[PDB]
């Protein structure tokens, strides 16, 4: 039996009689919930409670802003295994996966709490030259007004912070465009939201959108940021469209990484490629897809990797042991198999995996695929793992650079002017010295260069973009 | 009568050649003062490939590299003062104690960039915030954006073109600079100084006044990471939604109100601060101020002496060092301005003064109770037209200020606390003028405006953030042996 | 009446042995509530021995576990909150109300001091200033100053401990921390909560009551790399003079002013804010409000209304949830406060209410136009008087406000823009409070003072700070290949 | 052949009269090429009551005047520079080449507080932490700390001033400077420099050379609000226990090691800084590098390849272009450097090359495996002294640079991004030298030490901020109608 699940429009859970959107289990494929789809009227009206709460969100004391933020992380710390079971369910990742996503959910809260209280002014001198004699500045933050959210489906509750907690460390009222294939880790903060007293009345709605009306998120004048984590040509095409409102944009990548070195030994290194080559079944934005690794390494690496990749337990996402769960879609793991058929037709040598069981990939690894295949050049956002070998760490660097993408890259090296040259050459927003890339800190400026995006993520770069600086230029204050 | 012939700067260098010709006009005369090389198509893409290919060496340049660039500015524009200011003074119709004013004003931002270029700090960051997350830490470091599309406006012809050519410098961004086809000489004076800077990597800088035909590069190029535009909203906004992939930065008009609600420290003193806004560069400023609300108590003493000032007003040549008000910048500006006035006259303002035009002159105009109806209240007029209005409560005249799809900059005199942070809490601007005019700007100030006014901040080292791409080095248990 | 035997803290172990006993009185009754053993020299110099070898581990905690270490102490005040009250009210005899409120304060301070321990961030410079420094970079980063020395007043015997204690957690400094004897109790239970972190290393701290022929240990010591005092000026002075090479913090006394220049927002409130600050925990603090400075045109109305409130203040049991003013630490201390009334009195000064006393009792006391003769006037009260003045000119007053040689806080009441501006430019203090008394204090803002108050500033990030040293590396071509 | 006499600056003012002579020594030739007059009692007195009288006027310039100050003293250093040098190399004694080094680093300093003088920001704080804080913010100011007392050295007798003059006048900060009587000329120089800027008020400073019987003062006098020294160690201690109230800041000594585990970038490269830091100023350095330690790996190159570049070494005239090492100050610091050389030698050590005396000079000297009972590895020897010494474990080797009573700076050539984060953690200095010998300095960076190196930073920005005092503006409900 399915389970009926309620929307949030201007802070309160609305059902009546608006069509159902099913939401299936990812490993059973049985319709697990019905949720309402909210029709345009809902929208409408969602973003005029939206522009009607924005003054009450702005007039909120830090202090308040905090209380909000404290009770969302004892809500989500009472409620942890629910939600993790929830966010499995719906999304397909491994039990222990969706439990490390709350935890990091709960520091994203607990990070946006702190933050909340420490929104700091500057005190400027005015007065640089004879001119500006007498001249003295405040310079304040204010809140952006009505923000936009499109969140994604690979961090149904992590993406969703991301987003969510900075708005009301601000006091930015919101309207959420969920992901239609996981919106019920969304409804839960709906739920959690709605019971805090603090926050005031229309400051959220949460609405899974038709296609003909999911573009009000992008084209809606009233709202003052759009901020969307998803795939690029979308992303692209609503900064293209979005009018007057400032865009930020978390979109996909290809992430490489650099073993130049065992840090600090074989063992954790293949730990740690394992980790970031098989990161949510490489549903991720920072999943390693492309491993560059020192030819005097190099076959004892793809010996302890393949080995290692070998090892790894593929199957129903809610045993404890499970390693890697089945793809958001038979569709997505359809593409995936294409991609390896297709990688391994244009030249390259498949190590292990690349068979295909409904949902399922097999973690693969897959040595000297050229540039003209898909796998290569675009996001394969699967257990897919292109191996390389190099002789020159400097074209190395460049090699890791050879991507329109540019979100993070990793680096194994002892060097010290290795390591600073890769944080000087690499193109990307996060360098990440010995691990791999698919390593994010929940307070870390997170997000890329290039077709990865504009902008970053990480609670106070995030509230930086719901921030608008405003400077009192004071004349002569102070004189009798 | 015998135009100087210029040249403009492709890839760092001065070219002519076989190019049309740009006439630049005596705002004051009409005589074309100036003829100026038109770019063509392929040198506006030779200009953005030797940008590209000038990257690297900018972003290796030293911090002190960068400073000693910015310096040899400063002291190129200290020793060309009086030329520069003439220039200016031609080629745009501004007073020459304006042109002036505007030379001094970029001597400061040049000399603001240098000092910021060896300042650029990074941060050291703990990312151990949580068990999971032990033995992480974090390098925050900033880095150039890569090349710069700058577009430039007509009515600060150096001054604006310096708040995006020094950050530029400053951070180590190649540009590619499209001055305003009826102002370009000042941005090609820059140019002739930077030509010469050793320091400063070839193809570096590139300043090309171009042609309807090929002026979308500037917009669309992808080979730019960045366009930055000061200059008309609706203009600016089409630009914005056809960039592309690239950042954009907007510096766009408004229609900047004033609150007197005392006379601060005297009514002299207030009389003086509210006619330099109502008639900054002549009303052809982003930051003019458009709309004057006075407290009821005060209103006939401040009706009475401001509308007796504005009748003093020095109108004429601008060559003229007593001239306060220049021409416009075209006749159709002034002729658009005189349609807007007899139109807000229709509609039901009260003329107090002026509103009478002669050639590209408009007289300093002040018109009572003009309806939101009439044009001239609700667009920026961007000329000698000041609004004045009665208030009786002063939350009201904060709603009224707040009345407007602009938000560059407001002012308020006050000598009461209260009303002085609520004004700054609630005026819907980038910038709130404590005792002064909204016509203030410091160029070391965030400016910049909210609603059609624009997106993001000016003022350098505001400026440089944009031309800055944040990258983070986090490092797993580094130290540890 | 059976007296509570106690356990003190010997690097981080709960101890007693044959220890000579103290006894903590109830300031209200007088009995013996409280026996707390007296460490001997050895125990100091253990103590000692034992913050320096716990000195490495301290450095190598992870923000999150001294951040652990802070929210278990935040979470055990929260469960013990009533229990450390009526103990704070017995060994104090301030108010129960007063002390919920220090409770509430303490739980504020270590709760920032969580806050702050994951925000220790450093800096990225660029060291390429000059041609000569080509190739040069620096990381700065702040380190823990090693083991803290402190000593802790009676007036607030919790969270004066909790503003030297959490700032030192934060860090990740050992201390050794010298509690006030005749206010123990409140620093031993946070011994006791301390000792049951598993997250402190071993020998982290130690809170020792000490005889006075031991007491100069925290002064002299070597071994301690910062001394951090609040308490009596002349002895902090000493302690500053005798201290040796180590760095030295002091939050000292103040005879703090206050003007009243206009009623914000009202009367009522303004009486009511005047009072708080006259009689703030019976003014025994060191931002008691001590002077009063009201206009000529306000000051009858003023006068009344503040001396028939000060008639209508509960003085007795502290115990009891309607008591307003409670005893003073001792009967010499109420005797000494009588002494310097009747001598304001003597000197020319009109008694306008109070003045009497009770054992340790002193009623709240109002003294109209006493000379800078008396002591009273010149020197901090640490009582329930208030000094009330009349003045003319607000230049005068501001003048007035800074004749003493305390500078710790004072207060303004206006509506006027400049006047509060101006008071801020130029009252000699660490704090201007702007239409409040100067007795507010807010945990997380830099408080201390200037001329006797006192040396730096306390406030959880700013004590941090004194806690802290800055080193540099500094980097010659890194990232070279 | 005829000594020059220099006037002294009394309240901004030339001086010289009936007062008694100060003779200055050519350090090569002995022969006194100035007389200087010594202030008195009453001189002293008297400017300490100008500086005390000129701090109001001080504190009011605007931060453009302050500018202005600096930049004037910029462009009077580069206009004098060889003059400057000249008298600079026979005050100091000082190669030439290394005395125009100290003027471009000193062009540096003024240059850097004049770009601060103009970045002196302040906080916006909200104060509504909690509930009880409810409607409350703070605006955080920095405020000049007031008279400054200056008393710097000897063996950089410009540069060392300008890192206390400099910041004072950054800031807004009188000053009452006492240069060292045996190098008084450059300090005197900048006292004409700043004599002539009208920007500067009267009485903002003193420039006096103080006997004996006189120099008291700067240590004890209650009008000063801090108390910055430059110097020795011990004389530093004694000063900070002796000041009083005032604040203290302090550069004193150090025992400065390097750490040789690699050559980076190479052998040759590697060679050359390690000389420059061993010989820096002939060793008469506060971080000269006096121990160097070497991996056993690479002991033999290295020990092989530095003695042969010290063998190297012009030692003679300091007037003379190709001179590397000067004369040491006096005969009897030379004799001192002798002694603890042969003390050295006699306690086991191995002399490798030098150690012999020509009246004030003393040949760069290497020593191998000197015992910590030796002076010569126990203190500071400030000469062209180097101890060297072999290591297996890099742990040890932190642990051996560690092994001293100063910790001002250390050197550490490494190729291990693991080892360079270790030293960096665990090397208890104030800076960390990464790929260079510790004896580099940038006029930017934070400089100072720990334990009995001295107490906070010199470095422009560090030097402003102990100029400064912290004030708070509580604001309660401010923008409430």
């Amino acid at each position: 039996t399915p389970k009926k699940y309620n929307i949030f429009l201007a802070s309160k859970p609305v059902d009546g009689d608006r069509k159902w959107l099913d939401v299936t289990n990812k490993y059973t494929n049985d319709v697990a919930a019905k949720v309402p789809q909210a029709t345009h009227k809902d929208i409408d009206d969602a973003i005029d409670a939206a522009v009607a709460a924005a003054p009450a969100m702005a007039a909120m004391g830090a202090y308040e802003r905090k209380a909000v933020l404290e009770k969302v992380v004892a809500e989500l710390k009472n409620r942890f295994e629910e939600i993790a079971q929830t966010l499995t369910m719906e999304s397909g990742k491994p039990i222990k996966d969706a439990r490390g996503e709350v935890t990091r959910t709960i520091d994203t809260f607990q990070v946006a709490a702190e933050e909340s209280v420490r929104i700091y002014g500057e005190h400027i001198p005015l007065d640089i030259s004879a001119r500006n004699k007498g001249l003295q500045g405040i310079v304040k933050k204010f809140p952006i007004g009505p923000v936009s959210m499109v969140s994604p489906w690979n961090f149904p509750l992590n993406l969703v912070a991301h987003k969510v907690a900075p708005a009301i460390a601000v006091g930015c009222p919101f309207v959420l465009k969920p992901a239609s294939r996981t919106p019920l880790s969304a409804l839960i903060l709906g739920e959690i939201l709605h019971k805090i007293e603090e926050l005031p009345l229309g400051a959220f709605s949460i609405l899974p959108v038709s296609r003909e009306d999911a573009d009000m998120f992008t084209v809606d004048e009233r709202f003052k940021l759009l901020t969307f984590t998803g795939s690029g040509p979308i992303g692209w095409d609503m900064k293209a469209r979005a009018g007057k409102k400032k865009v930020v944009m978390e979109l996909g990548g290809n992430a490489p990484c650099i073993v130049d070195d065992y840090v600090p030994d074989l063992d954790y290194t293949i730990q740690r490629l394992i980790n970031g080559g098989f990161y949510q079944g490489g549903q991720s934005c920072i999943h390693m897809q492309r491993l560059y690794v020192h030819e005097r390494l190099y076959d004892e690496v793809k010996e302890g990797f393949v080995a290692a990749v070998k090892k790894l337990k593929m199957g129903n996402p809610f045993e404890e042991d499970t390693y890697l769960g089945p793809m958001i879609s038979e569709s997505a793991a359809k593409g995936i198999e294409d991609w390896v058929k297709e990688a391994v037709a244009k030249g390259g040598k498949l190590l292990t995996g690349g068979n295909r069981k409904g949902a399922f990939i097999e973690p693969t690894v897959i040595e000297d695929v050229p540039i003209e295949a898909n796998a290569r050049k675009e996001e394969i956002f699967g257990p897919v793992v292109l191996l390389y070998k190099y002789s020159d760490f400097k074209e190395a660097v460049k090699e890791c650079n050879n991507t329109h993408y540019g979100l993070q890259s990793g680096i194994f090296t002892k060097d010290l002017n290795k390591a600073f040259y890769a944080f000087e050459h690499m193109e990307v927003g996060g360098v990440i010295l010995n691990d791999s890339p698919a390593l994010r800190v929940d307070s870390q400026p997170y997000g890329g260069l290039k077709d990865s995006g504009i902008q970053r993520e990480g609670v106070k770069y995030a509230m930086d973009d719901m921030l608008e600086t405003k400077v009192l230029v004071m004349r002569n204050v102070g004189t009798l």
